[PDB]
């Protein structure tokens, strides 16, 4: 967008990992070109060069300045704009601004997850977490009398139908258990576009739980559910129908990024899934429990992306005004002040790190910006990108460590915002948010209500609201393991046009709302895609991996080498803000 202040949260349209971040990582991934710099002259010196300006580069950039109050440091990221998963959208209407999040959605269960090095952190920037018990408007769409509804579609399940009054908890979830407007089961599940034999059965799996695995042990239950999907589960030992486990097959795409037939029916059982009653499983520990019982509300206006925006403020004061967890909401940031010549603290956008090299007790780096070659120094490096992108770039690798990272192979998501004129149609509706059981995107919902700052959420039906949709490119039922759904998923990415992408967001939202008077093409003022090919960290799946080698794997990979450590979220195979943070954390110690 020229003509502009440089700006990426403005931005609509194609995001995410948008065109110009990635040609060079593909240069070197798909085309196996390599781009060497020990020709070039050293440009800058610093202490630290940091790969990767995600919350886990940004975080070995704070931790290592708190050890060092006086070292240079320079991160080098390749996307547009800094913060990684977590970016922040923005629309403009009716003159004033709606806030989205891009990716990197909420802090999980933070009062149990997070560590006492990743508190201090957040205390450091000002925010405190109890804030969010009254900036989070928790009765907001419930006092509306709003619930939520399931949409099932006409070539799934034979007729497109709108089923709401959905009882069903959620894993991280923002409404309370009381407040969800919701019908019972029978009276839900009645609604269902299934046979009357499916619809009983489905009831029966709520109202009359019994033990199918009648016989075997604790210990067997527990060993034969960590190598059954939840889908074969449903299948061959509840005896549901393949078109009643259809209802269960998107449900798991947001938080795991991948449906029934990839979930482990353990997984489903410790995610609040349902057939798993009357197996006589232990209930979950004090931690399982204190995680899950926390409420789903640590939500900046726009997701984590608040995170990022205070790092990279603390950092580098000279970006925008203000301290602390209210004002960063509105904060002005000006793009021009983050990577100035002697500074501290320069954070390099548009910048492909292409070689890394220890040498002469430093780390000499390469990078691509503009289709230029540059070579930089410092005397530490953390690698704070992607982990399967390592190999490609740190050259002092064993073959063994770089086989290792190259096992972590991200899941594609997309988090796609939209704008619309108003939300009469959901008020009528009488809903908040839709799951869609077999289409694209499998979460469509109002955005959560967070007043902070000057921040205030939308509230007038007749006025402009953000949308926030999930779109999972699975495939599943297919045989595949995790890892191939996830490279097969980017393929499918890779071959869409953000026409394309654009034609099932405004196809699916006439499907759904348009019975209650909605016309996409009046109604739909904004779309942005913010496109996550390498998505959430891989993670040890019990259908696929063999724990053992997995851990193995998983320590081999983020090992130091020389004067380079390994961070990133992907360091954890856990993908999480909070495992972002605790990777460069301890990247930072072994430096
Ligand atoms: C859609 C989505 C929703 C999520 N929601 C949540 C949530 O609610 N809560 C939560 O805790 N976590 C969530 N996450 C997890 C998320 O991954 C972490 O919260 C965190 O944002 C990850 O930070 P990171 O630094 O580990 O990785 P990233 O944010 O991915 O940062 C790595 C960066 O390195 C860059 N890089 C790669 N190669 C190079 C190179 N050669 N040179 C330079 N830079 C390079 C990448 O382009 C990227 O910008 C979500 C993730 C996704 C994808
Ligand atoms: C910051 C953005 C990106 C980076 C750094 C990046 C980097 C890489 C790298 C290094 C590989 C090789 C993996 C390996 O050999 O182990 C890869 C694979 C791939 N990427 Fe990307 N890429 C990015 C964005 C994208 C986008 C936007 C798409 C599609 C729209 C995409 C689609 C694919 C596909 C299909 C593969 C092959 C499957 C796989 O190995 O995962 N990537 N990427």
């Amino acid at each position: 967008a020229p003509g502009g202040r440089y700006y990426p949260p403005a931005l609509t349209g194609l995001r995410g990992s948008h065109p110009g971040a990635f040609e060079v990582a593909h240069q070197m991934g798909w085309e196996k070109k390599t781009f060497d710099v020990d020709h070039l002259p050293i440009e800058e010196e610093y202490d630290l060069v940091v790969v990767g300006g995600g919350i886990s580069g940004l975080a070995a950039a704070w931790f290592y300045r708190e050890r060092h109050p006086a070292a240079r440091i320079l991160v080098i990221e390749n996307h547009d704009d800094f913060g990684g998963h977590a970016k922040r959208n923005e629309f403009q209407a009716g003159g004033r601004t709606i806030l989205g999040y891009g990716g990197s959605e909420s802090l999980q269960s933070p009062n149990a997850l997070y560590s006492e090095d990743a508190k201090h952190l957040l205390k450091r920037l000002g925010v405190e977490l109890k804030r969010f018990e009254t900036a989070f408007d928790t009765d907001f769409y419930p006092g509306l009398g709003l619930s939520r509804a399931v949409f099932f579609d006409k070539a799934s399940f034979g007729v497109d139908k709108l089923v709401s009054g959905d009882p069903t908890p959620m894993v991280a979830d923002e409404v309370p258990r009381d407040r969800l407007n919701a019908r019972s089961w029978r009276a839900f599940i009645g609604d269902f576009p299934l046979s009357r034999e499916d619809r009983e059965a489905l009831i029966a799996l709520y109202e009359s739980p019994r033990d199918y695995l009648a016989g075997k042990s604790v210990e067997e239950k527990e060993t034969y559910l960590a190598k059954t999907s939840y889908r074969d589960y449903l299948l061959k030992n509840v005896g549901l129908s393949e078109t009643s486990v259809k209802y269960f097959q998107g449900r798991s795409n947001d938080f795991s990024a991948l449906g029934a037939d990839a979930l482990p029916a353990a997984d489903a059982y410790a995610a609040g899934f349902p057939g798993f009653d009357a197996l006589g499983l232990p209930q979950p520990s004090e931690e399982a429990q204190a995680e899950m019982d926390e409420p789903y509300i640590y939500h900046f206006p726009d997701g984590n992306a608040s995170l990022a925006r205070l790092m990279v403020r603390d950092l580098i004061p000279a970006v925008a005004p203000g301290r602390g967890m209210e004002d960063i909401v509105m904060a002005r940031f000006d793009y021009s002040k983050l990577d100035l010549a002697g500074h501290p603290v320069r954070l390099r956008l548009n910048s492909t790190a292409v070689s890394v090299r220890n040498r002469a007790g430093g780390v000499d780096v390469g990078y691509s910006r503009a289709g230029r070659l540059h070579r930089v120094r410092g005397k530490h490096c953390v690698m704070a990108c992607y982990n399967m992108m390592v190999p490609y770039l740190l050259r002092d690798l064993s073959e063994e460590q770089a086989h290792a990272l190259s096992q972590n192979v991200k899941f594609p998501l997309v988090y796609t915002k939209v704008l619309l004129r108003n939300w009469q149609a959901w008020k009528t509706l009488g809903i908040h948010e839709i799951y869609a059981p077999t289409l694209p995107y499998s979460r469509i919902k109002l955005d959560f209500p967070v007043d902070l700052g000057s921040y205030r959420h939308p509230r007038d039906p007749r006025q402009p609201i953000g949308v926030h949709m999930v779109y999972v490119p699975t495939t599943p039922n297919a045989g595949m393991d995790a890892r191939t759904q996830a490279r097969v998923g980017r393929s499918k990415l890779y071959a869409m046009s953000f026409e394309q992408l654009e034609k099932d967001i405004r196809d699916q939202l006439q499907a759904m709302l348009g019975p209650a008077g909605f016309d996409h093409r009046r109604d739909i003022t904004g779309i942005t895609v913010n496109r996550w090919s390498h998505g959430y960290s891989y993670f040890m799946n019990t259908l696929y991996d063999d724990e053992a080698e997995s851990e193995a794997l998983m320590e081999l990979a983020r090992s130091k080498v020389g004067n380079v450590a390994i961070a990133n979220s992907d360091a954890a195979w856990d993908a999480y803000a909070h495992a972002a943070i605790d990777q460069a954390v301890r990247a930072v110690r072994e430096l």
